[PDB]
């Protein structure tokens, strides 16, 4: 469909260059960070089914999917959480990213180590640790399905997607870097999951290459 461009709000991308050009060798907090972001999202549509079971006719599962492929050079950390609106996506997440990300910059400087950025609520962003790209894809009940990517340098994209509908939640695409193809293998995904994510509420299946 048309596609929309934005500018990210300034500290963000700021936030963004940093953990691109920082030397910074534990790159593997970015799936911590990714699947904590995933389980909040279920938590809040399994809170919301409390009061409306409706919101779960859109899928009653509620699970994390974690899927290597090396033939695209992806990591997909997939959830049926509650999902995003467009204006989420557009707006109101990175203006609540604002505050955080101004604490965990001044904590950068005051000697802090990349791996807090979890503790400040922009953990997102680690995504750019090892990917080059991120496509996210989402869907919130009673919104339309959206794709968001960015490659960093200043900007995203909003469109409306018209691929194989999820039914609701959001799909994490990584566009893994170059040297960062680790994370497509099964030792090395499942290494970091037991390490940073033993005791998260849902169901959180590893998935293998086929070939
Ligand atoms: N798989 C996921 N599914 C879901 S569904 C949902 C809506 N549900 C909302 C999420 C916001 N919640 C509040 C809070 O958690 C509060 N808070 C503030 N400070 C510490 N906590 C929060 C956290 C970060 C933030 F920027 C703004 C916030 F208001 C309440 C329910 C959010 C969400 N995301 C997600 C999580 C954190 C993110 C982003 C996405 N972003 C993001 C990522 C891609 C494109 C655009 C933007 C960039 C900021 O960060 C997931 O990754
Ligand atoms: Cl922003
Ligand atoms: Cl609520
Ligand atoms: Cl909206
Ligand atoms: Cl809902
Ligand atoms: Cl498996």
């Amino acid at each position: 469909e048309e596609v929309e461009t934005f500018a990210f709000q300034a500290e963000i991308a700021q936030l963004m260059s940093l953990i691109i050009n920082t030397f910074y060798s534990n790159k593997e907090i970015f799936l911590r960070e990714l699947i904590s972001n995933a389980s909040d999202a279920l938590d809040k549509i399994r809170y919301e089914s409390l009061t409306d079971p409706s919101k779960l006719d859109s899928g009653k599962e509620l699970k994390i999917d974690i899927i290597p492929n090396p033939q695209e050079r992806t990591l997909t950390l997939v959830d049926t959480g509650i999902g995003m609106t467009k204006a989420d996506l557009i707006n109101n997440l990175g203006t609540i990213a604002k505050s955080g990300t101004k604490a965990f910059m001044e904590a950068l400087q005051a000697g802090a180590d990349i791996s807090m950025i979890g503790q400040f609520g922009v953990g997102f962003y680690s995504a750019y640790l090892v990917a080059e790209k991120v496509v996210v894809i989402t869907k919130h009940n009673d919104d339309e399905q959206y794709a968001w990517e960015s490659s960093a340098g200043g900007s995203f994209t909003v469109r409306a997607d018209h691929g194989e509908p999820i039914g609701r939640g959001t799909k994490v695409i990584l566009h893994l870097k170059e040297d960062q193809t680790e994370y497509l293998e099964e030792r090395r995904v499942k290494e970091v999951v037991k390490k940073h994510s033993q005791f998260i509420g849902y169901p959180i299946t590893l998935y293998l290459e086929k070939e």
